[PDB]
């Protein structure tokens, strides 16, 4: 039905492990101090190879420049499309494989409560062409809609257990220094703050680290396993990794979360299905 | 009558002002996460121009160099005298703070919440024992308990002042109290405007000066902060106004004797209560603030 460009512009960056104490100031404040930035978007993940950010232009401007920071070519869009599948499965045949078939790269980021599929501007007039016959495409402005006018990827499953959550934002002070430990002084985690909501995806024995009752999900108890996708950092130019995972867990009709880092691709996908997604996806 | 010599090896530090985000990292570690390090001994002021850290041996480690941070040569120990006239250091001018100053050894203070501590160089223990054996029965904290004791600066000076006008509270916290509000005391010490560097000599009373000292000495907490920045934080949480003089126009370094001393004996001779924080650069005495009339008046005779 619906399609929407996002008012968001946003820079993809990797902070190299060594290097993340230098951007604890400016990390601080996007995680916990609204009124001290004028950025809506903020997405940080955590992996054995580096910390990925996304983040608006507004939140790209209050991290400085040094040699632990790469940052890929282009300012992404954000699209979201508006009883079904979780996360990317739902939107693997209507939005994900018609982008792979007409050469736009995606990166994908499920949270909570949305999936947001990032494109490079370059690339718009394509989407819009090739998304236009299933959806009514509107670009937010002013927070309104406005009517748009004129190779296979080694895979492999780690044993861990994780928790897709969310937090009323009101109680994010209560767990700060929580997540500044776990994010600073403590391998996959997941914090994003985008237009006010909070996800979070977080290892089981690390959920153990926080206070009890605060942490929210509407299925308590509900795991997931990761399948991490790629065997050489991927890049940003080869479509159809995302198409290729999705579309044959859209096919058996399996429900999964699907983030994209700076170097790899990770699918998660409940916990007690992991058998048949692996042979799903050998297939 | 007892003076106790603390169980803390200090040293004291300035990261100037445009260098904090380099520090960020260790000082939230320090500030919040106490089973990531053994610093038992941390103290942190802000001030328009830099943060003063006096932290211990351990939490030292935790601090890399670079050129926006400033280590003090010595290494200190810390004196306290308990002993519950006017508060404060002002209790102790004339059996401390004047007998250190006349045997030439160079003190920092650091008044909090709990206690007044007094700071003194490691090499001049001996001098301090043997000022101070006379009026005090002394002892040294061993492992948490008392053990009896039984064994190149300018030349002293009148240092200018200078009375910014706005009311500074002394607080304290349940230490459980702590996470709670960790992200407003972040954005107060760390994302906030600051006040203009402004010398006495042209703003003898500025109308307000950034200044926020946070204590956590053996778990125990202090602040000192603007009274209008106590609306920030929730009021069942801080547990509980003072003007400020702060003293000095060049630096105040770490040699030259009998700064305290001239602030400290003339407001016990004006029975006045003063608490005493020493920073990286200056000295400051936080007194009553109905009292900052006689205050001023006394200290420019
Ligand atoms: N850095 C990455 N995670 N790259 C892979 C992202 C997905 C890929 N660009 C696609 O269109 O299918
Ligand atoms: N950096 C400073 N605040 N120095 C002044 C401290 C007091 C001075 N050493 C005295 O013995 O009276």
């Amino acid at each position: 039905m619906e399609l929407h460009i996002l008012e968001h512009r946003v820079r993809v960056l990797s902070v190299a492990r060594p290097g993340l104490w230098l951007y604890t100031h400016p990390l601080i404040k996007l995680l916990f101090l609204p009124r001290r930035s004028r950025c809506k978007f903020f997405s940080l993940t955590e992996t054995p190879e580096d910390y990925t950010l996304m983040v608006d232009e507004e939140g790209f401007k209050e991290l400085p420049p040094s040699e632990f920071l790469q940052v890929a070519e282009a300012t992404w869009l954000v699209l979201n499309v508006s009883v079904q599948a979780a996360g990317v499965t739902k939107i693997a045949r209507s939005v994900i494989a018609p982008l792979a078939e007409h050469h736009v790269s995606v990166l994908m980021l499920s949270t909570y409560q949305t999936d947001f599929i990032l494109v490079r501007e370059q690339d718009l007039s394509v989407v819009i062409h090739t998304l236009a016959q299933e959806f009514d495409i509107y670009r937010e402005v002013g927070g309104e809609p406005v009517p748009v006018t004129r190779t296979v990827h080694p895979i492999q499953s780690p044993q861990n257990r994780f928790c897709v959550l969310t937090l009323d934002p009101e109680t994010l002070p209560a767990i700060a220094t929580t997540l500044i430990d776990v994010l600073f002084y403590s391998t996959f985690f997941a914090f994003s703050l985008i237009e006010g909501y909070i996800s979070i995806v977080m290892d089981a024995e690390t959920q153990k680290k926080f206070p009890s009752d605060l942490l929210l999900t509407s299925s308590s108890g509900e795991l997931w396993r990761m399948v991490r996708i790629g065997g050489q950092p991927l890049g940003f130019d080869e479509c159809g990794i995302v198409a290729q995972i999705a579309g044959p867990l859209a096919a058996a009709d399996i429900s999964a979360y699907y983030i994209s880092t700076f170097n790899f691709d990770h699918a998660l996908v409940p916990e007690d299905g992991i058998g048949s997604v692996i042979e799903v996806l050998q297939r």
